[PDB]
């Protein structure tokens, strides 16, 4: 409000350097590929691994440690931001998780909730 500082403490100046879209669109091709309901019932890994409550809840954190996912690049903290630019799916506040919104049933011998 009265003078002060804005970022700048003794070095910084710049933000995170943003990644492309090429490897942006390539992560979130898997989200979109993973909650595909044919994939649910072959995705227990992002769901049934993350939690298992109602809403199913999945931990950007995860993802970036995922087999299928990892298998992109060592730039696991990109990976985040990048979801962050992925507003098809419902992702954590901080973009830090992906939720869904409306899921299908994959299994319905396989879970049986109450």
């Amino acid at each position: 409000t009265a003078s002060g500082g804005e970022n700048e403490r003794e070095d910084l100046e710049q933000e995170w350097k943003p990644p492309d879209e090429e490897l942006i669109k390539k992560l979130v091709d898997q989200i979109e590929f993973y909650f595909s309901d044919e994939n649910l019932e072959k995705d227990a890994f992002l769901l049934k691994h993350v939690r298992r409550n109602k809403l199913g809840y999945v931990s950007v954190k995860l993802l970036t440690s995922f087999k299928k996912v990892k298998h992109l690049t060592r730039d696991w903290r990109t990976t985040a931001h990048a979801l962050k630019y992925s507003v098809v799916l419902e992702l954590n506040e901080d973009h830090r998780k992906v939720r869904r919104t409306t899921p299908v049933p994959l299994f319905p011998n396989e879970n049986l909730p109450s």
